[PDB]
């Protein structure tokens, strides 16, 4: 059933940040452009060509794609689409990072690898096109991985991820 | 002066840690031995990210939001909270600090000579003018009595990020 049910919405208003006037036109967009109820990978892809016309997004549209899809069956039904861009879009600092956490640990371990990680640097690269991803993930694991085990708790990715205030720097 | 009453008040009401807390406010203390930073030295931080500009008139105004409490002096306790909200906050946060920064006498609106204010303060700190404000504030303005409410610009904001998105400096 394609129909957005109440107890839909009660979830998403006590969850997001979002009201539910705000959620039931997000629904009636959502329906246009897909007709089932079911957002698709292609679809969601398509949505990344939109916004980066001058590059292949294609491949950090896939991961992107997969934490949006927290039930894992293939699918965005609309309460997972509105609970990924409510945390994006209007989440504080820690929430956003929580999420973006998520989207680099692709297998769900615990832990950003070297190899998790090159290969969203990778994504992001193929997306805008202008020294390696290489370099940047060795500094980014310079920077942030404390205990030098190859790799990233969500507190180390997080707080390393989390700059000084600028005008706490300046001082 | 690191009252641990004040490090708990403090990481009960912001996003910050008791590391980051501690380690920063050894930073301050250098720069201001007082504990006290004043006006003219929140101008010269700004000066540090902007150059090119005067940006007096932009700090200024900012200045008087970190000092909730009137008294012509950041404290490290306004200015860490000043800077949870905007480095670390969710969007109705920033929203409600970016209005009592345009809200210039504090009295719960925003008129279209306070918008001017701060676009002005802006263009000076990192450089019609009018109009285009104008085209905005009208168009956040839903029931057209010429000021906004609180409502009315965070809801705005969500269609017209740019007034917002230029106090992000
Ligand atoms: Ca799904
Ligand atoms: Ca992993
Ligand atoms: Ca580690
Ligand atoms: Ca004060
Ligand atoms: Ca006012
Ligand atoms: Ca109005």
């Amino acid at each position: 059933n394609s129909k957005l049910k109440q107890d839909t919405i009660d979830r998403l208003t006590t969850d997001t940040y979002f009201t539910e006037k705000e959620i039931r036109q997000w629904h009636k967009g959502f329906l246009k452009d897909c007709p089932n109820g079911l957002l698709t990978e292609q679809g969601f892809i398509k949505i990344y060509k939109q916004f980066f016309p001058d590059g292949d997004p294609s491949k950090f549209a896939s991961l992107v794609f997969r934490v949006f899809d927290e039930n894992n069956d293939g699918a965005i039904e609309f309460e997972e689409f509105i609970r990924a861009l409510s945390i994006t879009s209007r989440g504080n600092l820690d929430e956003k990072l929580h999420w973006a956490f998520r989207l680099y640990d692709v297998d769900n371990d615990g832990y950003i690898t070297r190899e998790e990680m090159y290969n969203i640097v990778d994504a992001i690269y193929q997306m805008v096109g202008q020294n390696t991803p290489q370099k940047r993930v060795d500094k980014i694991f310079d920077q942030m991985d404390k205990n030098h085990d190859d790799r990233l708790t969500l507190e180390e990715f997080r707080e390393g991820s989390k700059a000084d205030p600028r005008m706490v720097q300046a001082l």
